[PDB]
């Protein structure tokens, strides 16, 4: 499967990509929202991991905009924000799931896997 | 649409049932694993909400047994467990998501909707 990772922190972004690659997937890694639009349009990914703290455009704005254009793939959010209202808001904007920071990387892998399993 | 709630605590079960009804779905509410199997055999729900603290058969076993019998509907687990390793195990069992107890009902409604939306 093809995974799009959108993550502003270079080190995290690279870690994500190599772990997901090592599990047998192809990964596009974008560092901001507009770059995310770049990968989205070039190859439709099967799944996207989106950090909300993008320097470009907030991740919620990004999810909203994709959904409102009938982009329907599963999206797993990475987020600093962790109140229960934040989580309702994120889900309500079109995300399928979220992981709160700080996180272990095996937690994102496990969430991504569960969406992949459902999706396919 | 149709929701199966599996919850050993009568009050939480009753409360869950009416919130979900208030959002406009029909709800089967089961007390333990065997009663869950009863409803599942009656109607395939669009989703099952499964608390793990069942007296019958612990939630995870239930979910593993369902997955192995090709029951593939979305499952949102309710759990008390804390460890980030414990959370990961439940998804490994076949669950799609989980909410920790205590929770706000709005969180559970939002997770159920996210799953019905996608499926």
């Amino acid at each position: 499967m093809r995974v799009l990772v959108v993550e502003d922190n270079a080190l995290l972004r690279h870690h994500l990509k190599v772990q997901i690659q090592d599990a047998g997937h192809q990964v596009d890694d974008a560092e901001d929202a507009k770059e995310a639009d770049y990968y989205l349009n070039e190859h439709i990914p099967d799944i996207a991991i989106v950090d909300l703290g993008l320097p470009d455009e907030d991740g919620l704005s990004l999810i909203r905009r994709w959904r409102s254009n009938d982009v329907s793939l599963p999206i797993l959010v990475l987020t600093a924000r962790e109140s229960w209202q934040d989580k309702v808001e994120v889900l309500s904007a079109g995300a399928d799931d979220y992981v709160t920071k700080p996180f272990h990387i095996e937690e994102v892998m496990a969430r991504m896997q569960a969406l992949m399993r459902r999706n396919s």
